[PDB]
């Protein structure tokens, strides 16, 4: 195990892609940086998401890093959308080549962290006992990064193999011949049962909300494609970095109501024959006016009744009463035409709810399911997750875990107020996107003001309460004129993500950093 050092310029929390890159570039601009990381390897997301079927629902030629030439010339993606293990290689490419793990130190969690005003430090501490001083904190701890406790009745008495989507083994399951229960039904659930069904004896399936669903329609990566893409991949890369989703997308010039049902049809029949997740974008509207969310919604409602051929089964899988595309699309690759299998059972747990977990398996209130394994697709913590496991003390030993409790309060998402020297990358407030353009904007930001900090002499720098404020109230007036605050995923009042578009985000921080890094108090 590599100790952590001392004394830092920077301390980073994370190895995913955001950590990563802050490691790199604090290095580049000349900075002490160092990184503590509970998994024992490179990854985040990527490291622990290890199910089958774990795939990205960006385009692999957007979801990748684009601060080396030498990665994007070198790197080739296979698919479509790469799966876990091809990009948990990729992050394992970009580690060797630029020897990240050098400065790294694995299997460790940041337990505390307090600052010192009187010496502008934090002091940072272990699940191991160590205690590290650095001047700047850069929290790179994920958004979805810590698994949400299932807290079901008599789950310890399960006789059975229990596995979690988001910790899943590192020797791959055999699940053939079993009797397996997955119960969740989103993007992890969506995802790996498919996959399970292939081996399993008995599959079954519990459903609580029904989730929209698009296919993936994935595919072999042309590799002249991809040879005519890195001869302008510097471009296409910037062309991404004007888009309000940080990735190439048709923004359709439609209002989704002032079609005739045949058009809406036939325009979204390509796209649901094209796959992916544009459909979002098919008309201008979908996310800013109920009826035309709900025009496309039931487009997409039958799709599911016309692919599953038990009327029944059906229905139950059809999502009703909350907007389509509120919730970051899930891409499915046969989740629908996985229940016209004879060994696939689609359990309704909004019918009959789960009373308890049993030895044998899983009692509902109206029968019980006999499961020699249970895989637990459950989803993860709220984004502030991983950041409220750490008792995080700012100016006046205010903990963190108080100053969030009605909502997580930032300036742009980068920093909050009394809790100087303190960043959050790909964080609360921060951009919904394609995350690799926003972590790089982000790293870049953040490493850029450190790097002005030092250049300039200065030591301790703090996001102002009024501003922190003002942002609060800007990205919850862009949200209500969304049909967003409808779902109540985006509130742990402070809505959660910035929906203004990455575009609009990244001109807002340029624009603190060319005025002095206006809203920030900076002071030596
Ligand atoms: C299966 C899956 C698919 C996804 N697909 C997409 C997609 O298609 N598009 C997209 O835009 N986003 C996607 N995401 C979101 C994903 O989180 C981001 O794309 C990106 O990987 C986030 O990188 P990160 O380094 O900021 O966070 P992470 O990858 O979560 O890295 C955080 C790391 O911090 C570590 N850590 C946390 N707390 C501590 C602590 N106290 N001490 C030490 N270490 C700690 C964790 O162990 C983890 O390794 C997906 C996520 C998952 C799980
Ligand atoms: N690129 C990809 O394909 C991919 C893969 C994984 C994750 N992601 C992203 O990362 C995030 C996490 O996705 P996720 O699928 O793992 O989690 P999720 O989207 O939050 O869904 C979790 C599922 O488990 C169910 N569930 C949770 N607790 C339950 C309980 N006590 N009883 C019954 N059912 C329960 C939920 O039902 P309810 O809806 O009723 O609560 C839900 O269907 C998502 O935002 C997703 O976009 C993307």
């Amino acid at each position: 195990r590599r100790q952590p050092p001392e004394e830092v310029d920077v301390l980073v929390v994370g190895a995913g892609f955001s950590g990563l890159y802050a490691l790199y570039r604090l290095r580049e601009l000349g900075r002490s940086v160092h990184v503590i990381e509970t998994a024992g390897d490179v990854g985040g997301v990527w490291y622990w998401n290890r199910y089958p079927g774990a795939r990205c629902d960006i385009e692999s030629i957007e979801y990748c890093y684009s601060f080396s030439e030498e990665v994007l010339q070198e790197w080739n993606w296979t698919e479509r959308y790469a799966s876990q293990p091809e990009i948990l290689r990729y992050i394992n490419f970009v580690a060797d080549k630029f020897d990240l793990r050098s400065g790294i130190t694995f299997h460790t969690t940041v337990t505390a962290a307090a600052f010192d005003e009187a010496t502008n430090t934090w002091t940072v501490d272990t699940n191991h006992g160590d205690r590290i001083r650095a001047r700047y904190l850069i929290m790179a701890s994920g958004q979805l990064s810590v698994p949400q406790l299932p807290n079901f009745p008599g789950l310890k008495d399960f006789a059975g193999n229990l596995y979690h989507t988001g910790n899943w083994p590192h020797e791959p399951v055999d699940f053939s011949g079993q009797r397996v229960g997955v119960i969740g039904t989103g993007s992890s659930g969506i995802q790996v049962s498919p996959q399970i069904a292939k081996q399993a004896a008995e599959l079954f399936v519990f459903q609580r909300t029904p989730h929209f669903a698009v296919p993936a329609r994935n595919a072999p990566l042309d590799p002249e494609f991809l040879a005519d893409l890195k001869k302008r991949y510097a471009e296409f890369r910037e062309e991404s970095r004007n888009t309000p989703g940080g990735t190439h997308r048709y923004q359709g010039p439609k209002s989704a109501l002032e079609v005739s049902d045949e058009e809406l049809v036939e325009t979204l029949e390509r796209y649901w024959q094209e796959g992916g997740p544009d459909i979002l974008a098919a008309y201008r509207d979908i996310l800013r006016d109920r009826d035309a969310n709900e025009r496309v919604a039931e487009f997409i409602r039958n799709k599911i009744r016309n692919t599953v051929r038990d009327p029944e089964v059906a229905e139950r899988l059809v999502p009703k009463g909350y907007p389509f595309g509120t919730k970051r699309l899930i891409l499915e690759i046969d989740y629908y035409e996985m229940f016209n299998r004879d060994n696939v059972h689609l359990v309704d747990t909004l019918s009959a709810p789960i009373e308890t977990i049993t030895p044998r398996g899983v009692r509902t209130s109206e029968r019980e399911y006999e499961l020699d394994s249970l895989v637990l697709a459950t989803g993860f913590d709220a984004l502030t997750g991983a950041l409220f496991k750490i008792d995080i003390r700012g100016v006046g030993n205010v903990a963190l875990k108080e100053k969030w409790a009605a909502g997580p309060r930032t300036y742009l998402g980068l920093s909050t107020a009394g809790f100087p020297n303190l960043f959050f990358i790909a964080g609360p407030g921060s951009p919904f996107t394609n995350m690799l353009v926003s972590i790089e904007q982000h790293v870049e930001w953040v490493t850029d003001h450190i790097a002005y900090m030092f250049k300039n002499g200065l030591t301790r720098s703090e996001a102002v309460l009024e501003k922190e404020d003002e942002w609060v109230e800007h990205v919850n007036e862009i949200a209500d004129e969304t049909l967003y605050p409808m779902t109540a995923s985006w509130y742990t009042r402070v809505f959660m993500l910035y929906v203004g578009g990455f575009h609009r985000y990244r001109q807002i921080c340029d624009e603190v950093a060319a005025k002095g890094y206006e809203g920030f108090v900076l002071t030596h």
